[PDB]
């Protein structure tokens, strides 16, 4: 969405607000004064404030998809291309996406059923896109095993990295980024 | 520890109160009664209660220890050692080791600091189990990356089945090991 338009500057105000103060401390006053309105006005643009967090969430999920397959449009080969979205996943998982992704994942439980199954249905595209990249590295002979159960690993072992990584001192996301793919491709 | 020493009656039924009811909601009392002895008699044989936590989490992990090793000496390639130890840490993490490892895993946060440390020592040991046997395979040619960042991408990668096995339906842990295998070793 637009930052400059009202919308646009509610959901990326928002996205710092919740991720501040947690989406239960956020009062519809909290907003308002953040944007310079009053509280009344805020509901004009979104149907509630339930949908005011799925729309943070949708529009993180939004970029890191669309980031995603812009790095995959750069990489010519099987290597790169796997690679690109080994990157892009954790970078996003190390902070990069920023106060939006990490309102995603701690004001989850916040998020309605019906908001929940939108940034679901959002989940399910970007997975599409790590299944296509996967099943073409099976298919040219760069994977050895099956290619659903392959990503349910690396979601796994790429997730994990936020338990140790910083703890490591002098291994960069590149490089971690680079083990990762020497895991999972037979060659590179 | 022995099962029909008062410690083993002792430790192997506080596993279970301790997992049926939470560490923090089993008495001193309830664990007295379920043993057949009065409140004050628990503590002739543990410092604390938190020592008996710890005494819990120390035999899970060392019975988990020495089944892992028992299943290494009955393997003779690099191949069946690595999936040995795939396999067995797969069995823990769905449930086998039974209660005391859901214990380890719930009430971690109730103990002691000198407890965690302890357990902690016990949880090196098995770790470097798995150094031992990676160091084998890299030597060998079989993996690819490094040793030690091959065991942390493993690690996240097995425990993360947790969220997913169970709806997959007809995937067998035998398999979900094998498939962990083709992922980590250029060859089996
Ligand atoms: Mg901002
Ligand atoms: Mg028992």
């Amino acid at each position: 969405t637009d930052p400059e338009s009202a919308r646009g500057k509610l959901l990326q105000t928002a996205a710092h607000l919740f991720r501040n103060k947690g989406f239960e401390r956020t009062t519809v006053r909290d907003l308002a004064s953040a944007v310079g309105i009053q509280s009344g006005s805020i509901f004009h643009h979104f149907k509630s404030k339930d949908e005011i967090l799925r729309a943070v969430m949708e529009e993180t999920i939004h970029y890191n998809t669309a980031m995603m397959r812009a790095s995959l449009e750069e990489a010519s080969t099987v290597r790169e291309r796997v690679l690109a979205l080994i990157r892009c996943e954790l970078q996003s998982i190390m902070g990069g996406s920023g106060e939006a992704m990490a309102v995603l994942v701690y004001e989850w439980r916040s998020l309605s059923a019906e908001g929940q199954a939108h940034v679901l249905a959002l989940r399910d595209v970007y997975e599409q896109i790590w299944l296509q990249v996967l099943g073409e590295a099976k298919a040219a002979g760069y994977i050895r095993g099956d290619v659903f159960i392959t990503r349910r690993f690396l979601t796994g072992a790429l997730s994990w990295t936020t338990t140790w990584f910083r703890a490591q001192g002098s291994l960069t996301l590149e490089e971690l980024a680079e083990e990762a793919l020497l895991m999972v491709l037979k060659s590179d």
